[PDB]
């Protein structure tokens, strides 16, 4: 019993993670067989980055402008492309640790691990989900560019995310590991706007769900509510549309509990209406929306 | 910028991580050098919890009867102790992974790491801390037994934790690594409360330092207030008390930020009587307990550890 925002196991990660150094900018590379993955803007200074032309950049950098770092072995850069905001250098070099691994491309409201690094060396681990409206709500300082998002399914490390900017609002943007920033946002140092940030309603079913599993019970009434009925009072206070493949995706913790998900779409509205009065659901004083239905079922299961 | 509950990186550990059977009970333990760590009531079946004497119970078995699976190789046991409630099988193996390690005693208030495992299997790691009542409120499920919790300071891995049970109120109980339980619980199937659990004063101050740090204010105050007068309105919202040393402590926050510590205590004394008026602190409605002065400057700060490659 319990739950808490729980990170995959950082071991397999921490193998990979290697110091790229290009000129006096330094941030973190993932380094899998000979290749070593690192955000495009490494070649960048602070001032290059307020309209930066990456085209004419990377053109007058050759191989020994790249300076690759695997703790203190030094990594010899033989090749360097650009695939989108991405720079893959390859290197004389298989890393031996690497794992199994994958590259995804992830849906606003999924979840990952995030391993926080500083010139290639580990920091921490935790928890985060990928916004609505593309952002994470990260913890990320000067020098973590490079860090990485990904989840371990069963064997195979799954990457998804590679760590770009913090936007002036304070949250983070990034791209897949092929170089396709998630949402609207660009690798230069300008006014960027991320779209209106909802709350993953699925996840707060998942979470409520969570809790009931753990003897929260008090928000449980006796209403029920429809498919067209919650989703009217949903947008209202920004919450994403629930669809019948959510109810799906919510049927097996709706059979652990015997609770239906439209009882608990009763409920959830009826929080959105009149508060939490005091009272917490899980540690939280808030509806907490990242952790995704599959995320309950690990802590209150097993996958 | 931001603010995450934030754990260890947890590769050190995972290499350290063995399964453990004995009869019908598996759970984890950790392999050090050629010494298996491991709960004692792994030895024990569920009639046995009922009221076990783990004298009798340990005499009755020989090394053969305990089965350690490191990855996909049978470690094989050639001696077994007891050492208060923690089990130390000796194989014939030293563990290739082994790091620097330590066996440190936690105080109440302090936080650490835990590597959730099943089957010797490493499944997820997060943050939590030693609640003043001598519990944790960690997330276990079935088979979780033996998983570890552990401190990092650059390449040592500060083992403080053990896991053993879960509470009927779903708290979880453990030991240190010498067997030693944290509080007044006991491993038998038997009535066991854990008590009133009071918030952890130094660790919101320090928290409340992080959120400065990251540029959320609004709380403070021109107001200063005295160690006494803050505990005698902190002690009432069931807080624990705030001493001299815990100032100490949060001395290099208060650097950082240029508030003194009665300063922020003046910030917390209100936040605690009228509450955040619909406002988050940290993207937080509550005031947050389980982050350390420790754990807030190497977040703020950036402070790694060691990687893999040596
Ligand atoms: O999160 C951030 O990304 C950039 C980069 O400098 C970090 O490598 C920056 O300034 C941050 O605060
Ligand atoms: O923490 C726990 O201890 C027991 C034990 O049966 C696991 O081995 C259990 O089910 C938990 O969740």
């Amino acid at each position: 019993s319990g739950f808490r925002k729980m990170a995959f196991p950082s071991g397999k990660v921490e193998g990979c993670m290697v110091q790229v150094t290009c000129g006096t900018t330094t941030l973190n590379g993932l380094w899998l067989d000979d290749v070593v993955y690192c955000p495009r803007h490494v070649i960048c200074t602070s001032e290059d980055m307020l309209n930066p032309n990456y085209e004419d950049l990377l053109i007058r950098k050759s191989n020994h402008n790249f300076l690759v770092q695997a703790g203190n072995v030094q990594l010899r850069v033989i090749g360097h492309s650009m695939q989108n905001c991405v720079l893959k250098l390859k290197v004389d070099t298989a890393n031996p640790k690497t794992p199994k691994y994958k590259f995804v491309r992830i849906q606003p409201g999924q979840t990952f691990s995030v391993l926080a690094c500083y010139n290639g060396s580990p920091s921490g681990v935790y928890q985060c989900a990928m916004r609505p409206n593309f952002t994470i709500k990260g913890s990320f300082l000067n020098g973590s560019c490079g860090s990485v998002g990904f989840n371990i399914d069963y064997d195979c490390v799954s990457f998804c995310y590679m760590h770009h900017m913090e936007l002036p609002t304070g949250v983070h943007a990034g791209t897949d590991l092929e170089g396709n920033f998630y949402g609207p946002f660009v690798d230069r140092q300008t006014a960027q706007a991320a779209g209106t940030d909802t709350t993953i309603t699925v996840n707060v079913l998942a979470w409520l769900y969570a809790a009931v599993i753990n003897g929260d019970r008090w928000f449980l009434n006796r209403f029920t509510t429809t498919l067209n009925d919650f989703n009217l009072v949903a947008m209202k206070y920004n919450y994403e549309p629930l669809t019948q493949d959510h109810v799906d995706i919510l049927g097996p913790l709706s059979a652990q509990t015997g609770i239906a998900v439209l009882d608990m779409c009763a409920s959830l509205k009826e929080l959105l209406q009149n508060g939490m009065n005091g009272r917490t659901i899980l540690g939280s004083a808030l509806l907490e929306d990242e952790f995704t239905p599959f995320d309950v079922v690990r802590q209150c299961s097993g996958v």
